[PDB]
């Protein structure tokens, strides 16, 4: 997927730590993240480092992992997702 | 948005804890804040840390989230908002 | 405003609970206090804590809020106000 | 439930402390509130903080807890409930 | 309603304890006050605190509760009501 | 003023309820007491609590309020005043 | 156990801090939690972080620890448990 | 005991302050209430808050404390007790 | 000691705030609690959090501290103690 | 001083609210209590909480403050003082 | 300054919360404390933690800040100050 | 020892950070770990890396170090140990 | 010193956060702890991590630092110290 | 700039966490700090590590960044700044 | 490009780790860096080694890669860029 | 210098990370350490590796660098320094 990669600047800089943890939780439940991968994203004291961890990880895990990432990103951080897609807020 | 950022000094130092919680409530109802984001703003025992949380969060969430922030800021803490805009009290 | 701040020692220690509630009422009517801010000043079982609440709050809310504070302070607790300004009682 | 959430602004700002305690009592009797949850709602010296406690709590506890909340809200604070639903007073 | 709020200074300072209890009674009969709300207004040893209780309570309970408040206020304390409205005594 | 404070033991224990109400009346007429402050001194079912109310209040209101307090105390309860000053009865 | 894991989204977002502490207490008494594990769940200023702590911890501690977790979850937060199992409130 | 809990709505709203004080006295004599617990029930200026205090307290103190509570409740406020049990007045 | 730990569920949920403060006082006098430990137990606005504080603290302080805890618990909250030990009320 | 501390159980449980206020007054006049400390002891609706406030406060303020405390305690509540010292009533 | 540091044991354990808030107020007025520093000292629910906050803060802020601290400490908590300096009470 | 090695999958993935630190502490006290080895296990921000550190280290240190490891593992994380040995929870 | 090390299990698990902070304060005053070392012990949200910090630190700082540690440990947490030394409570 | 570097000992050891956050805020608004740089200074649980972060960062960012740093340092922590410059307090 | 090379002293010594990671991110999105090259820059525990990695890498990748490097360097670390170009801060 | 080298065992094992960072800071200010050398000492996640870095570095940098090292070591970690020199604590 290119949408993550193309906007990975914004995604790294804008996804809250909360958003990252929650996406991570959904992804763990959906069996695209190892508990270690979860813990390594979550252990970063810095937001943006956790963001880099998750983004590069998901990009390496293929189209479907990326689709799931964007699914839960839309759910948990709808404002950012709509802003990235040039869409308004509803 | 730059108005938040440019005045973020004053906003951090002057928004009451009340003002922060109330803005947060409006924003949650308006679906720009995750309940976790709400709880993390609200859990800060310090006013100004809650203020930093909300401000940086909203700045990361784009123009529309910032507009909504300023909308409810005007409502709930009209004196501060008018003072920031160099306006009198009505 | 500096008059509040410079004399905030005396204001905290000397404004009666009554004086605080009444100032608070005028300020609420004059739309410089949120009902929550009112309730939080009023809920302090201690006089001086209510005083601190109102004083720091008004200082954060700018010149005009401070002017209104001193207006109603003069009205409701004229003796204290005149004593702070080095004035006699009329 | 969305009715609570959509109107949670008004509910936080308008439910009296009495209304909150009484709803809490009904809900405890109806076994949707732990005695601790009761005590934590009740221990807030501020009305609106107790309101936030109960509202977010009930929203997390699902549709049926929310229905019971609105049931007792209608009973104990009928005026507010009718005003929220755009209804007159009978 | 704004008439209560705008004149809440005068209403707090001028409604007799009697006037407050009687308004409260009418309002209880008219089902805008919980017996607890009645008891909490009535238990204030201070007139003006009871006044604050009733006024803020009714303001939170909406337009119709406020209209009923002013109805019975006109009945039981007609002099004050006419003085607030800039009217003479008949 | 120190005379009130130094003798506040005796003043609390010895000023009759009558003496307190009357001093309060003079002070209200002389515009050092808010009607609420009057009502709060007067509402104490206990003499000595009313005494504490007035004494601490006047001490907070400065030298001139204290002078007026002692003026009317001399008038209305001359025996106590002379006993405090180590003076005889005339 | 999969029930915890499959619903861990809801469990993280919905278990009150109270519910977490109480489950933790039962589990400590039942000797599936070290006092440190207790303190680390309890020290999170954020509800959902405490929830993540307990959930991942219990999942790592096996079937029986998970069964005990769900036992006390049913006791202390019966509404949530029934909502997760698609059951009504009794 | 469930009878107290199930009817705690009615008990909170209907036990007179008198009834509460008297039950409290019997319970103190019967050594199920600490003098502090007595004073804390009695110090509530509001009836229903005293009622909540006693009810939750007794529920926490077990079956026998609850039985004694209902014993003296039957004695001192027989009408309420019979109304709760669906019984007539003798 | 295991009696505290085994029943710590009940002890947390049932010891009144009064009971906790009083036990704390006895324990401070008996030199098993630092004044800070006293203040930290007492500062919890929630009963059960104060209970957790004292219980975990005393468990960490050994057999004799636990024995003293149960001694004063028997004194000040005899009903609970007898209920925990499966004993009747005398 | 140890006499206060050793008997602080009895002092907390037995000093009347009156005794506490009066001791507090003497101590304020004797310049060992800040008016705020006075107001905080006096604002406790519960006797024993006021007692705890004064006792811990005076213990922190040293030998001489404690001596003055016991002086006025002997004066105002001579029966309790003699009972604590194992002395009869004269 | 060494006097604060050498006696910081006693200062932490003995300065009342009141004393801390009042010193803090004087220091804020005297422009050695940021409003945030004020709020962070004041937000500690524990006395001694607030004490640690202020003490370490003032020690870091140099000789003159420490001198001002001791000035207002002498004013507001004269008994403690004299006890630390091995002086009697006047 | 083979029990560690054979189950090292589970041990790496399931031992809490707490469990690791505590085992490490016991082992340091029992003189099978250098303070550096302690610090290197403890410095891993990731649980599982700390787990790998301790496990491989202990395996290299022989039968007795492994026996001690399993001893303290049984103590501090009894649930995991029993689950690994196919045993129930007591 | 070996007494700390041999009992460091118990010391880590049993020293209250209070005990740790207070020991730390004494040690800072006694010039065996850098203010940073103080802040790093104090910043641990977990009790036992603060305990590990102080214990390993003091062990590295030699016999005299350890003696001072045990001195203040005896003072501030006498019960634990006596329990470790197999001594009773006095 | 050399003033920062020469006094970086004192600056690291004396700038409060508050001072650091506030300087950081001004600098972010003044566009000498990336939001990540802000978050990395702010995420240090230790004051002095945050201080090191900001100081070394600003030194690397040149004369003008250093001038701005000292500007806001003078504003927010005037006492420290004057002490470093060998100046008194005004 | 020579601007990078000529100033590579300053660039190595002054670009924050943050600046390096962010430039790296932009460059990866702009398809001048392989994910491995990203990971190798990012894996350096030392700032300046990461700086050397990126600088030499980009110099080898030609004029356009260097132009993009300087583009994002201007964006993310504008102060350094302006200082290198002998320009002021805007 | 031989004192460092001869005791480098103890220095590596006993200098806290804090002590190392602080020495490093003094040495950087005193122009015996390159900012890179600072960052490389500071980047070691392990205390003792940072210690080795600084010690070997300073030994290579000659007598005067070693003298400065021991100067600041005496300042910041006086206990260790006195223990190494066979001296007591003052």
């Amino acid at each position: 997927m290119n949408f993550i990669k193309d906007n990975s600047r914004a995604l790294i800089q804008r996804m809250g730590m909360t958003v990252i943890k929650q996406i991570t939780d959904d992804l763990f439940v959906w069996n695209v993240l190892n508990r270690e991968e979860v813990n390594i994203i979550c252990c970063e004291k810095v937001e943006q480092d956790a963001a880099r961890g998750i983004i590069h990880m998901i990009l390496k895990k293929g189209s479907e992992s990326c689709n799931l990432f964007l699914k839960s990103l839309k759910e948990w951080n709808y404002p950012l997702f709509q802003d990235l897609n040039g869409q308004s807020l509803f």
